[PDB]
């Protein structure tokens, strides 16, 4: 019962199970010191940095001259690398517990401890997106559609082939309100209690940025920067 775009944007979808193993294997064997700070930030520069490796190669987006993706990026590095968490609390997540990019389990109070008050603002507003997502039955497929519905977002301007941006949406916004009134009926109201997170994602991902602004003029910070400072 799915929608052949959204099938077609599936495909584009990067191999979680090696995507895990590169980032674990950067993390660890790459280490030859860090401290408990500076490897969740190294892990979601790699997080990014595979974002980033899943954008510029799937459908649609590689179409773009550099220009456009650079500006495309720009905007919406962060609500990816939030909703890229958000979505891995969903499906392997659990309450009391934080899924790393690396299969790794930490518990919430464990890493309440080791950072500090307003990153625990952050996380906390993250975990009632994750229950929302979760009573709502946000899956993949919906997930998928969010991703591109925030890669090819209304608000870029200045844009070169603006044209494309604004049927990708389009197509993607029809898509998805196909998909979730076929696969959740009697879940009526999803569509539009879905697309109402894209604005608390672009939130959380707001307060990211200034936390981690912060943290970067502070010295606590070893491409992450590089987008940020731009």
């Amino acid at each position: 019962s799915i929608p052949h775009l959204i099938l077609e944007l599936l495909k584009c979808e990067p191999d979680e199970p090696q995507v895990q193993a590169k980032i674990m294997a950067y993390l660890q064997q790459e280490q030859a010191k860090l401290s408990t700070f500076g490897l969740m930030c190294k892990m979601a520069d790699q997080t990014l940095f595979s974002i980033v490796e899943w954008a510029r190669s799937s459908i649609f987006f590689r179409e773009l001259k550099v220009d456009d993706q650079m500006k495309l990026l720009q905007n919406c590095w962060s609500e990816l690398l939030i909703l890229d968490h958000i979505y891995r609390q969903v499906v392997h997540g659990k309450e009391g517990s934080i899924f790393l990019v690396t299969g790794q389990q930490v518990d919430y109070s464990i890493i309440a401890s080791h950072t500090e008050v307003a990153f625990n603002n952050l996380m906390s507003h993250a975990q009632e997106l994750v229950a929302k997502l979760r009573s709502l039955q946000f899956d993949q497929r919906e997930f998928v559609c969010l991703k591109f519905l925030v890669l090819f977002s209304l608000d870029v301007k200045n844009l070169e082939n603006f044209q494309l941006v604004e049927g990708v949406q389009e197509q993607v916004n029809a898509a998805l309100l196909d998909y979730t009134m076929c696969n959740y009926p009697q879940q009526t109201e999803k569509f539009g209690q879905l697309l109402l997170r894209l604005p608390e994602i672009r939130a959380i991902s707001m307060q990211a940025e200034e936390y981690l602004y912060y943290k970067h003029l502070n010295g606590d910070v070893p491409l992450l920067i590089e987008m940020l400072h731009a």
